[PDB]
């Protein structure tokens, strides 16, 4: 492929709208400190030249590739030593020099001011007022706040805040319709940036070969009738794509993952037959829609594993012959017979296959050693099944808020050395989990719970190793993403731990409760039982059940009453001596 412009090519390709869209994040991923006015001068700068070009590729500087028109266009920019100091160093630098450099010197936390919602009028009134204005602004605004996040990613979720405006803005109880959607889409937001942090990370730290592990589990499952060769392909190109991605450059991101697409869709016969819409849809669009894919039917009349990977002689000589490639292949077999199961759970079976393949082959007759691994796996798939019954069957019990705090006491007798803000929002989250994926059948139960498990154990053990408390947190935070979530299940209530100090303020309340949002309410109702069960983690349910009943009656008394304040404090000062008592 090759065009004399490029930048001709991508303005028709990708359509003005997107165009002029990535242009934005892209010069805002970079130069984050500039005004939003400057880079709309430049966004339509760049859009005026993209057009002469579109009209005649001949025309002048046309010909010059995007790496090179982008980092020329970016030394364009005046006070850029000023503002950005070594940045402006980059442009002495020729290409490809210029461009690593330029990536060298994103900020990954400029130090700007929180993203303030505004109030609901204010936003439907200024969308209606100015449409474009108003959603381009925002669209810089996260842009510039998050310089390493995917910008066509980005870019189909601002389409998405688009159409919750457009809904929400026309109808009654606007803030009912939109504040939710908005939560929503910025939850999200988080999400898919620290799973693509995640990937990263793992990819850097644990390397290749589990990289590729999680890969053929997750695409076995996803594509059912392909062949090993064919997913084993698919991962190669799938590991190479997200090693470009995590280097950052966006270009090369993208064409290795157009790449990747364009192949899929040409084999689709050969993958899974639900890639027709997928395909379809446009070129950003398609590289989406196959990493959502639904997973294919699961073909009938599949073999029993125990025969290749069991009863088999030459298994031992397989394994040697290629550690991977055998034991890739029990992964793929596995995986597309089991949807139901969680990636992880099938890495912890071809480990163990693998730990058992190797111990028995080479000592005495392996057949007697390898016939009892399939028992093996039984245990390790139990295990996550039983917790997610025991799970689903207390949430429906207690229901989502309650449920948040039957975790919170848990977690916190568990690790009370972790920041109580940090408690609640953990086990704040924990509860959606179970909220989201109970609510599933029992099959799709474990992916969904694997998936939702890993953003907050991610977002816990990212926000705990900035300031750590815990080594026991710690360990499960630095430990494989296999072994990741098990051990969080294996933490111990630890005996070691000298209660907090009581202290009078904490447990004091206030009459601001009554008139508050029942979010704000929870979280500080919430952050209260976790400074309770810090004071005292030799309480029980039992005595935690009556405290925590007299402040339910506590508080609607005071908020029912004229004067709630005397209330609060006198009967708080009641509640805390009585409850002192009762829990010593
Ligand atoms: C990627 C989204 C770009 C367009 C966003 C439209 C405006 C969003 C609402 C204003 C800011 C919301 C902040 C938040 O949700 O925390
Ligand atoms: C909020 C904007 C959502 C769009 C994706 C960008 C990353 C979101 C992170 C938001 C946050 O830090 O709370
Ligand atoms: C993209 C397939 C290979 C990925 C291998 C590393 C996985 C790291 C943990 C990913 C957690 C998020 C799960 C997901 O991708 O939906
Ligand atoms: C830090 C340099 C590597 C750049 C990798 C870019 C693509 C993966 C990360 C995207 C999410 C960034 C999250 C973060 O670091 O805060
Ligand atoms: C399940 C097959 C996936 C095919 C699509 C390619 C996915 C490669 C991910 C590259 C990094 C993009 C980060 C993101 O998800 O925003
Ligand atoms: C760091 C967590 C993941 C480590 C990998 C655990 C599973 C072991 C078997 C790996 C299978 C390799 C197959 C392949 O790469 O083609
Ligand atoms: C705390 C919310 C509970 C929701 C149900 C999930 C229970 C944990 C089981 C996780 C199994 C999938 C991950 C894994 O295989 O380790
Ligand atoms: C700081 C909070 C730790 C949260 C750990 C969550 C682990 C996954 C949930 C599955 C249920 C087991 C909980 C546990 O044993 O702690
Ligand atoms: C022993 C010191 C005084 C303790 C006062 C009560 C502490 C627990 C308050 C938070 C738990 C109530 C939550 C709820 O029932 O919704
Ligand atoms: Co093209
Ligand atoms: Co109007
Ligand atoms: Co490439
Ligand atoms: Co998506
Ligand atoms: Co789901």
């Amino acid at each position: 492929d090759a065009h004399k412009s490029e930048v001709a090519h991508r303005f028709k390709d990708l359509g003005e709208e997107n165009f002029k869209a990535l242009v934005l994040i892209a010069f805002a991923q970079y130069l984050q400190q500039c005004p939003f006015e400057d880079h709309v001068k430049l966004v339509n700068e760049v859009t005026e030249f993209a057009k002469t070009c579109v009209a005649d590729e001949s025309a002048e500087n046309c010909d010059k590739s995007l790496h090179t028109l982008f980092g020329d266009k970016l030394c364009t920019v005046a006070t850029l030593r000023e503002t950005y100091g070594e940045m402006a160093d980059c442009c002495a630098k020729q290409e490809p020099e210029r461009n690593e450099c330029f990536l060298q010197h994103k900020d990954d936390n400029p130090n700007l001011p929180r993203l303030v919602r505004p109030e609901v009028d204010v936003m439907c009134t200024a969308f209606h007022d100015n449409e474009e204005t108003f959603l381009k602004k925002y669209l810089y605004e996260i842009a510039r706040r998050h310089p390493y996040f995917y910008a066509p990613e980005l870019l189909f979720f601002a389409k998405r805040y688009k159409a919750a405006f457009t809904e929400c803005c026309q109808a009654a109880d606007k803030a009912a319709c939109l504040l939710p959607k908005l939560d929503e889409l910025r939850d999200e937001g988080k999400a898919s940036s620290a799973k693509q942090r995640l990937k990263c990370a793992s990819l850097q730290k644990f390397g290749e070969r589990a990289f590729k592990a999680w890969a053929v589990a997750r695409l076995s499952q996803r594509f059912p009738k392909a062949e090993f060769a064919e997913v084993s392909k698919l991962v190669t190109d799938l590991t190479k794509v997200h090693t470009e991605c995590c280097h950052g450059d966006l270009l090369e991101c993208a064409d290795d993952r157009a790449d990747l697409a364009k192949y899929i869709c040409e084999n689709q016969d050969s993958i899974s037959s639900k890639l027709k819409e997928c395909c379809e849809k446009p070129l950003l669009e398609k590289s989406h829609c196959i990493a959502e894919v639904e997973n294919d039917e699961m073909p009938a009349d599949l073999p029993s594993l125990a025969a290749d990977f069991v009863e088999s002689k030459d298994v031992c000589k397989n394994y040697a012959e290629a550690k991977d490639v055998f034991l890739g292949m029990f992964l793929y077999e596995y995986a597309r017979r089991h949807p139901d199961y969680s990636v992880v759970l099938l890495l912890r079976l071809a480990k163990t296959y693998e730990t058992t393949l190797e111990k028995c082959c080479a000592a005495a007759d392996p057949h007697e050693c390898y016939a009892k691994v399939f028992d093996e796996f039984k245990p390790l798939v139990e295990e996550p099944q039983n917790l997610i019954k025991q799970n689903c069957e207390l949430f429906e019990q207690l229901g989502e808020y309650k449920f948040q705090n039957a975790l919170l006491v848990r977690y916190t007798k568990k690790v009370p050395q972790v920041s109580t803000p940090t408690l609640v929002e953990v086990s704040r989250n924990l509860g959606k989990v179970g909220s989201k994926c109970c609510k599933h059948p029992e099959a799709k139960r474990m992916p969904c719970a694997e998936d939702y498990l890993s953003v907050v154990l991610n977002q816990l053990c990212v926000l705990h190793e900035k300031t750590p408390v815990s080594d026991r947190v710690t360990k499960c935070c630095t430990e494989s993403l296999v072994n990741r979530r098990p051990c969080f299940s294996a933490l111990e209530v630890d005996e070691t731990y000298v209660p907090k100090e009581f202290n009078a303020e904490t447990f004091t309340f206030h009459a601001d409760i009554c008139t508050l949002s029942e979010k704000e309410r929870q979280i500080k109702k919430q952050t209260a039982l976790v400074e309770l069960v810090k004071h005292k983690p030799k309480a029980t349910k039992e005595q935690l059940k009556a405290v925590m009943d007299d402040f339910a009656a506590f508080v609607e008394k005071c908020c029912k009453a004229d004067d709630k304040e005397t209330c609060f404090a006198e009967e708080g000062k009641k509640l805390v001596a009585a409850s002192q008592a009762a829990l010593g």
